[PDB]
């Protein structure tokens, strides 16, 4: 299983299909596809777990990458049942995720808290509780609430998707600490990101 708070299994919320690949709810796909891609892991298909995985060595640690492909409002039925599976406790989880509540460019690391409305987040938190980390990757809000579906599956226009992928960026490079357990000083790091 886990041991202790290295993060030993990151989860990338999102849609599955093309149609999907591209909207800011993916936002979470980007980041773990990004990561898989810099460390070598191979996200292959997993249908037992719902989802596409991979498992490999970040900086010497043994870690899991979890994509679901139930739809974003189904992702505990493959987070939940992965996670138990493999025995990762929620305090070695990372899961990113599109923030409404932040900026285009504004990234942070939380632990803890609810689902903040994200539909995704509230299919996971009533299973294995709040205590997991998450990787906010702010996206913004669209203003009014009947619109949040359309503002999260819409594509970012191209200042605000250099915005998230400077700061998609800058939370790649802070990895390493998280798998090494350095919550503390990967929150510092990560919360202190600027795009200028
Ligand atoms: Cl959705
Ligand atoms: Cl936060
Ligand atoms: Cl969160």
């Amino acid at each position: 299983g886990s041991h202790m708070s290295n993060i030993s299994l990151i989860v990338g919320l999102g849609n599955p299909g093309s149609e999907y690949a591209q909207t800011r709810h993916n936002a979470g796909f980007w980041f773990v596809e990004q990561l898989a891609d810099k460390y070598g892991i191979t996200l292959k298909n997993d249908p037992k777990f719902h989802g596409i995985s991979g498992r490999g060595n970040i900086e010497g640690h043994d870690v899991r990458l979890l994509l679901p492909m139930t739809y974003m409002n189904r992702s505990g039925q493959s987070v939940v049942p992965f996670s138990k599976f493999y025995q990762i406790a929620p305090e070695a989880i990372l899961i990113a995720h599109d923030e409404l509540d932040m900026n285009p460019g504004v990234i942070r690391l939380k632990t803890g808290g609810g689902h903040g409305g994200h539909n995704g987040l509230r299919d996971i938190v009533p299973h294995i509780g709040p205590n997991f980390h998450r990787l906010r990757i702010g996206i913004g809000h669209p203003g009014s609430k009947e619109r949040v579906s359309g503002h999260v599956l819409g594509k970012a226009p191209s200042n605000e998707q250099s915005l998230m992928d400077g700061a998609i960026d800058h939370a790649l490079s802070k990895v390493k600490l998280l798998v090494q357990g350095q919550v503390p000083q990967a929150m510092n790091q990560i919360n202190a990101y600027k795009p200028a």
